[PDB]
């Protein structure tokens, strides 16, 4: 039915930093050669996508973000080959597109076609599918899922189970996936092992879900906001700190804690000072430390090359190192087989049209993560 | 006929920073419970010698300095089970107490009982063996090799086979171990892959080595010292760059020259500058990029964290990674098989009263490795 045609629906648009969403009307272009065009049944909102309200991440605006979401092919442009209308899909921030050096990689995942690094807010070709008030508006990440309809790329796009349910999935789109990775991934939590995760949001509590299935057996949860602590406790943490409780600096009380540093340290916030205690607070001799949390723009942190002469690993991941296109689908499998929980972060319901609500909820330490329904 | 007597032998003593070494008499106690009195051999001179001697590296001083060294047991203190008089040895500045929480774990080798994180410059009970002048003579990194006479504890010495030749087996005892266990054992170097090193001195000639051993591909040296080129040839190194010849940056160089990045980078120098570089020359979405040099006491480096969050891996370590007392004896039996080799890495042979000429061939750029033999 609209399949070839532009289609007008509603969608976020932020057309200036620090300036709460405009809920308007969009055109939507029809699909293009190896082009998906996708209609929304959820997004969550993830904290990227406020650092782009706050100035925190720097893309193309005017921009309609959004990147955590699951929906339905509506239609596909010539050539498309691996989904198809009425599929159950998940955008993908990170793209795969299987051909490039990272993509052929054994542990690479930062496909070379992603809007990340150089970040032009429009599809592969250099254009945008986007129309508002007759001007284009910028992608955001080849996902852009705050709006009914949506045109990605097709390696920015993965066909999951025509069961699972929408509005849990599509936390497998950024949050869960990012979170769990990083620990189960990147790190390679160990059985028996003392972890330090800083930040108790949505990728912090997916942090500690993966410690825990890896056989962590100390989790220690780092978070200014004490409120975050007793659902940290639920997924897995087993004790709890605030460093605005204590004299002395937290990778101290760390480091005592954990009887001279933990075996993993997760800096899942985005602070420059965090990043560098994480890894401080992680064992000298062979302790690992995994950056998660985006930073402000352009800012250098500073720290002691000495942490990591004694032998500490630090390192950072897209997504939580996973290949986007061939764990997506997998996540979701496994998801279904109830190997792991997506319940404990949704703490809030609301419909699209609400998301400035979603925001501020996310804003005032209140939401872990809220579900925007279409 | 010296056991148990205070023995009066020449030592290079470090009086002040930035000053020459000062060939005099010292008096060098018996060896007490669990120590050992070794009558040195061989010495090489290593870059981290002269950073103690131009204040990038702090230890107390005076100080006898050394720690690249083979030499006999001359005596044993009370309890000592692992050496015997007559015994071929080599000093290990970086100890394996074989009971701490590091040395036990499967990966770590920065022993908790080392001198190393804030310099005592003593032996394991907080006193010397060594007075000059009267006065008490700190130790550095529990070895003292530049001295015809040294007293170490228990946990810093490795028995090596009796027929090793001590003049080139010392090298094991710093230089060649720490460079090639980098490559080897903290990179994890593959097969096929490319290979960025920063500084062509000693260690980074043992990095290449151990590139080499690893199957690497390609192996690029990096140093404004165009003199070291041919033998970083000889070693393994396929290509040699020198910075000073390009226009633009040298990570981007090598980033073109690897068409994206390198698979591993190893800084090999000791600027905050050139860890920063090495580690942004290695891929962004899987480099590994490991820091070997010693920087200026307390300074520390600006880097983005970006460079992490794309994927990159950097880390450090101390002697190669190796758990020293058990693999010095292997490394040795190893060089006795002809499985690496250490002439290269020896272009000058001098008596241990000139060690300030070696260190002048050091400083100059004219020598790789100086061997002093008493
Ligand atoms: N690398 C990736 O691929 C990826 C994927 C998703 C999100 N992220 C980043 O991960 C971070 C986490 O995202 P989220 O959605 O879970 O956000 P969030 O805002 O829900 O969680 C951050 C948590 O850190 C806490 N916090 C703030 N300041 C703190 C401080 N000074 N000390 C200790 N705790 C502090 C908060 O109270 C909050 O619970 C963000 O910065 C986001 O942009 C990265
Ligand atoms: N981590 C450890 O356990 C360990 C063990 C031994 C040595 N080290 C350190 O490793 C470093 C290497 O030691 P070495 O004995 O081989 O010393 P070295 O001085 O012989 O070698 C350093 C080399 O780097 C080159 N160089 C200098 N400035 C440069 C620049 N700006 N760019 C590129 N190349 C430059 C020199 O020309 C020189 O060939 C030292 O800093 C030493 O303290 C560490
Ligand atoms: O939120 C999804 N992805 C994040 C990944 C790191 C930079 C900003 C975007
Ligand atoms: O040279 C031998 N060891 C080095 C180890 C890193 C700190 C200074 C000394
Ligand atoms: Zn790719
Ligand atoms: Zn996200
Ligand atoms: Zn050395
Ligand atoms: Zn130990």
């Amino acid at each position: 039915s609209t399949a070839g045609k532009v289609i007008k629906c509603k969608a976020a648009v932020l057309w200036e930093e620090k300036k709460p969403f405009s809920i308007e009307e969009v055109e939507v272009a029809p699909p293009k050669a190896h082009e998906v065009r996708i209609k929304m049944v959820a997004t969550g909102i993830c904290r990227s996508d406020d650092h782009v309200v706050s100035g925190t991440l720097v893309t193309p605006l005017p921009v309609i973000a959004g990147h955590e979401a699951a929906g339905i092919v509506e239609s596909i442009g010539e050539g498309v080959t691996t989904v198809r209308p009425g599929d159950k899909v998940i955008p993908l921030f990170t793209p795969q597109c299987g051909k490039c050096r990272v993509c052929k990689h054994p542990e690479g995942n930062f496909c070379l076609k992603n809007d990340l690094s150089m970040p032009r807010g429009t599809m592969q070709d250099g254009t945008s599918r986007f129309t508002c008030r007759g001007k284009p508006i910028h992608h955001f990440l080849g996902t852009s899922t705050f709006s009914q309809y949506t045109v990605v790329d097709e390696i920015s796009v993965a066909k999951i189970d025509a069961a699972s349910p929408l509005e849990k999935v599509c936390l497998i789109g950024c949050g869960f996936s990012t979170g769990y990775g990083s620990a189960v991934k990147v790190a390679k939590v160990t059985q028996g092992s003392t972890c330090a995760v800083f930040g108790l949001g949505g990728v912090g509590l997916s942090v500690i879900m993966g410690c825990k299935a890896a056989g962590a057996a100390r989790i220690i949860g780092v978070d200014i906001n004490k409120d975050k602590f007793a659902k940290a406790k639920e997924v897995g943490a087993t004790e709890c700190v605030n460093p605005q409780d204590y004299k002395k600096p937290i990778q101290e009380v760390l480091t005592e804690m954990s009887n001279g540093g933990v075996d993993f340290s997760f800096e899942v916030i985005g602070r420059l000072d965090t990043m560098v205690t994480a890894l401080s607070c992680c064992q000298e001799a062979y302790g690992v430390s995994v950056i998660v949390g985006v930073p402000p723009d352009s800012q250098n942190l500073s720290m002691n090359p000495m942490l990591l002469l004694s032998g500490r690993t630090w390192k950072g991941a897209i997504f939580g190192g996973f290949k986007s296109k061939d764990s997506v689908p997998k996540l979701v499998a496994d998801f279904m087989a109830k190997k792991f929980a997506l319940d404990p972060l949704i703490t809030h319901v609301l419909p699209f049209e609400k998301i400035n609500e979603g925001f501020d909820l996310l804003r005032s330490g209140e939401s872990i993560r809220t579900i925007l329904t279409f």
